[PDB]
DNA sequence: CCGACATCGCATCAGC
DNA sequence: GCTGATGCGA
DNA sequence: GTCGG
């Protein structure tokens, strides 16, 4: 549905719904929140009244009335007075820094700092990660076209092969649905030689090419299994420079790939779908297996999965392109 | 009336 | 020192 | 905040 629909409606309740995760730090509000705002952005025709909205599932009482506030005032006072609040959207603000959470942005008002540059006064309490969420915010809220993420893919692919041609890599998240952009580059990697029933070296060799050719330039996290970081495309002639661009790359079992292939191939609400179908199928989906339930409800061994496909034909499912996976 | 609401790897903290 | 908890991003 | 056992 067209976005000034019922536009309105959903920032509203989305500013509604940050609110409840970095200053009330109530995350089951938040999600509750975004759930009535998705509800509604898919609502295909302008809503009149808050009775008429609390016909979606996910769009209770308290909601009703805020929307009819909203409709009869073009406002919403809460909202209006939390705006204003120089503590509680400052707040609000300073957790838009990756690395800084609701927890950390509470200390910061309290102590006194509000602001980039009372973060970039007070470089000794941060910590790595915050240091580099700090030096990249303009970049981390950027988005990255196709053509910027299929010239990664290029370099990602070409270094691990490089390093190990047995390597399997494949390059999921919103590009691999297709996509003209992303928020950010997931990777999964996985090798011959390393399965459920069994080398740490195999993600940190791959990492470290990558920094060798300069494609990656900063580390948030880092273990056996998962890498989270940044990179950098080089920069062509004497044109300006790319932004900074997060990316994951995490190593998993040769068994449990193409559940996770599936699983980090998304949509969110695919994946949701696709879970529930499936359940009443009487399989069970996470991002490792599936296994079969259970005539009461135990869950047998993890079958055997050696395509995408495989997942789709256990629940009797059509195959279905990573292009139409929105849901 | 009252609990569930997605889930997990890693960094750092709190406590011993 | 270690172990578990907590915060964080996704 | 919403839903439902
Ligand atoms: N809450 C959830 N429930 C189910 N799957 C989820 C999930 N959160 C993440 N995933 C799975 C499904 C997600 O598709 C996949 C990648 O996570 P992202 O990179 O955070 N989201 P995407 O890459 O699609 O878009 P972009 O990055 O351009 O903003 O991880
Ligand atoms: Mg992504
Ligand atoms: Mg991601
Ligand atoms: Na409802
Ligand atoms: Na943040």
């Amino acid at each position: 549905p067209q976005e000034t629909l019922n536009g309105g409606i959903t920032d509203m309740l989305t500013e509604l719904a940050n609110f409840e995760k970095n200053v009330s730090q109530a995350i089951h509000k938040y999600n509750a929140y975004r759930k009535a705002a998705s509800v509604i952005a898919k609502y295909p025709h302008k809503i009149k009244s808050g009775a008429e909205a609390k016909k979606l599932p996910g769009v209770g009482t308290k909601i009703a009335e805020k929307i009819d506030e909203f409709l009869a005032t073009g406002k919403l006072r809460k909202l209006e007075k939390i705006r204003q609040d120089d503590t509680s959207s400052s707040i609000n603000f300073l957790t838009r820094v990756s690395g800084i959470g609701p927890s950390a942005a509470r200390k910061f008002v309290d102590e006194g700092i509000k602001t980039l540059e009372d973060l970039r006064k007070n470089e000794d309490k941060l910590n790595h990660h915050q240091r580099i969420g700090l030096k990249y915010f303009g970049d981390f809220e950027k988005r990255i076209p196709r053509e910027e993420m299929l010239q990664m893919q290029d370099i990602v692919l070409n270094e691990v092969k490089k390093v190990d041609s047995e390597y399997i890599a494949t390059v999921c998240g919103s590009f691999r649905r297709g996509a003209e952009s992303s928020g950010d580059m997931d990777v999964l990697l996985t090798h011959p030689s390393f399965t459920s029933e069994s080398q740490p070296k195999l993600l940190h060799q791959v990492v470290e090419q990558l920094q060798k050719v300069h494609f990656i330039t900063d580390t948030l996290s880092k273990g056996e299994t998962k890498f989270m970081g940044v990179c950098q495309l080089p920069s062509k002639n004497d044109e300006k420079e790319y932004p900074h661009r997060r990316i994951d790359i995490r190593l998993i079992p040769k068994d449990q790939y193409y559940c996770g292939v599936l699983y980090f191939t998304g949509s969110d609400i695919f994946n949701k779908n696709m879970r529930a179908h499936a359940l009443e199928k009487g399989f069970t989906i996470n991002e490792y297996t599936i296994r079969p339930l259970g005539v009461t409800g135990v869950a047998g061994e993890p079958l055997p999965v050696d395509s995408e496909k495989d997942i789709f034909d256990y629940i009797q499912w059509k195959y279905r392109e990573p292009k139409d996976r929105s849901e």
